[PDB]
């Protein structure tokens, strides 16, 4: 199966499998049950800001989540990424709908890797074109008009679906880690609106870095956001 | 055919083919018959600079090359880019040798693409891994030990031979232009080695831009750099 | 006095002192009047992004303005920087309210300078600190609580008030060229709110390169973007 | 007086204000007898490489030191520097001579510092000009014709002197943290050459931050890397 490493801003507490009981932002190591978690006051409908961080040094993966006026939310874990994914890796984002839903709509993506034996990688999408020749759309995941990502469903009138998943991974394998490196970085940043006319929107987004062939895994849909194809 | 649009750091004055009678570096749209020149004064066996850059708004596309305690050869061309190119593209590096040789040694290649409506494409590779999965590589471009790039072949001796031809795509397509955009730039480095045991090295190394899907075309060998089918 | 290089968002045709008969983006080469100019279509309350960009390769300098559903303004001028400007400059933006006023908000300010033999100095101020100590703040120049720097003076509903004039330098001095240099570039961008209760706002904005020890001229008021101490 | 964070590369065992028995790199909070330290395999005359970086989700400070075909050689600290530090700083290197002595050669410098509310401050010294104005230097520390940094005194043969002390702040004063903000960063990167007629090697180099005003205290010779006034 995929090798997956993902950032989760989850509107939906899956209490079921593991999630606390609130909306939370968590880090998840081959688990969509997060190793670690921190409580997340969602403000639906506001445009919020999500940063994620690490290198290899440190080996503290971190993510930061804000809108403006809000308080943030951060959270953190120990892991050395080189013991967990491959050397060569595609990033994304995912997100999905479920019974209850939301737009997962991202209106900004960029993402930075360094790697130091200086190599690096950089893009920074501020709108969307119709039509992203660097981006792999997988899934319900498509651009719109407004030079938005909508990474599950909306209909024309912008009202979210649900049931719906999808994924967007940057054309170009990343080189995360090698042999001979002496430090790799890497930063990512996206802003996002998430609408719902539900009282508990579903099922949340997610930044992610995966085996080179990622693809959504079957049964993934709902709470386990397009990334794994259980809650294990 | 392709389209290309790229910029020559010619070792061997072809004059057959219109080149001036020396080692020069050009200005390439759409034929390998230079819309401008300059002359070089060639260091072979010196590492060598060249730098390129462009926007859409000045729309002068001009390049660089120098070595360390040399003068610097500068050329410039006024040509509008969007008139010429596809609004998505691959960027490359490609190199011949023909009847005449050199080692087209790549010891750095970087690269910057902003489109302004920022959308932002980066990349640096200062040493070229054994498998660059980022790269498309064409022809007998390889990577080596020493992580450096070969865009034309070399034996274990680091010996170069004659009558070859590479490139060295990167993996991602670059959206370079679109309808709405407000201004465009790039601009792109990379550091080379040329050594060769004869008189007047050949054929040369070129940065290039072209249609996404870009190959050696048929019978672009030796100095047709790789990128025309004939010298038109 | 000191040497101006400086883009001119000109909201006022002083046709008194050569302006065009209409709102203007001009390139002002040691004088007011602009080498070379492009009309501007002004749209007073929209918040506006402008871009400067130049090589000394090209060596073309070259600006360009617009709105979110607006058509932009471009121009561009022939001109070697080496032969006008120090070798160390600070860069800085200028503004000015005359017998016709405006707000010159500032809403960020980014700014690129490299130089190889690779130097660079890179800053991007997207929200203008209360006390802003890496600024030098000249004449009326302030920063505001939403973070915002005010060129010229505004009351506290907002109000512009007229016969005004301020700007702000970056504090390091920037190194633009030298001597063995190969080729230097540099890259500049502000957004900006120009509101005005008056048929014709005055006077305009400027992004300016100087003299490292530049200040407000004696005089330099209205008309003059705090930059001249007089029109020739 | 000043109030410091340094990351210190030790080349001089001083056991009697509590150094480890060998060469070490160490993080130095308000202290020079280091929060925490590695062994160095210092490699005399050759050109090393250290990174520094830190966030302030992780709030994990740590570094890395290399050579070509040498091992690194890390080390890492918890600590908020928003506990620490002012809002306003200076960055720097600093090195010392002693009784023993070396060369404290810097050939590149560049710094990263980001502050999210983004606001950004980069620069990039690759070869350090005869007249460095975007540079304060303090004691002995002065530019070569080589283009490098001679933090302590060499005489013209490239002869090291010692009892030597010396330091380089950008100008510019850097904002690593405010009231409002989601998260900041900053990253780090010098290459240094150390060389010596010494069997044992002194003083050291550090990359350092520190109140604004940061000057080389009285009596913080030698061991104290011209950074503290006293080894408490
Ligand atoms: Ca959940
Ligand atoms: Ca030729
Ligand atoms: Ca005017
Ligand atoms: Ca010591
Ligand atoms: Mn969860
Ligand atoms: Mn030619
Ligand atoms: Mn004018
Ligand atoms: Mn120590």
């Amino acid at each position: 199966a995929d090798t997956i490493v993902a950032v989760e801003l989850d509107s939906y507490p899956n209490t079921d499998i593991g999630d606390p009981s609130y909306p939370h932002i968590g880090i998840d190591i081959k688990s969509v049950r997060s190793k670690s978690t921190a409580r997340w006051n969602m403000q639906t409908g506001k445009v919020g800001t999500a940063h994620i961080s690490y290198n290899s040094v440190a080996k503290r993966l971190s993510a930061v989540v804000s809108y403006t006026g809000s308080s943030s939310t951060t959270v953190s874990y120990d892991v050395d990424l080189n013991n967990v994914l491959p050397e060569w890796v595609r990033v994304g984002l995912s997100a999905t709908t479920g019974l209850y839903k939301e737009t997962n709509t991202i209106l900004s993506w960029s993402f930075t890797s360094k790697l130091k034996t200086a190599n690096s990688l950089h893009f920074s999408f501020n709108q969307f074109s119709q039509n992203p020749k660097d981006l792999i759309l997988q899934g319900d995941a498509t651009t719109d008009s407004d030079g938005n990502l909508q990474l599950t469903r909306v209909s024309s009138d912008g009202s979210p679906q649900g049931s719906s998943v999808g994924r967007a991974l940057f054309y170009a394998p990343v080189h995360i880690w090698e042999k001979s490196a002496v430090v790799a970085s890497f930063d990512a940043t996206f802003t996002f609106l998430i609408k719902s006319p539900d009282r508990d929107p579903a099922d949340g987004i997610t930044f992610f870095i995966a085996n080179t062939d990622t693809s959504i895994p079957s049964g993934s849909g709902g709470r386990l956001l397009g990334l794994f194809p259980d809650a294990n």
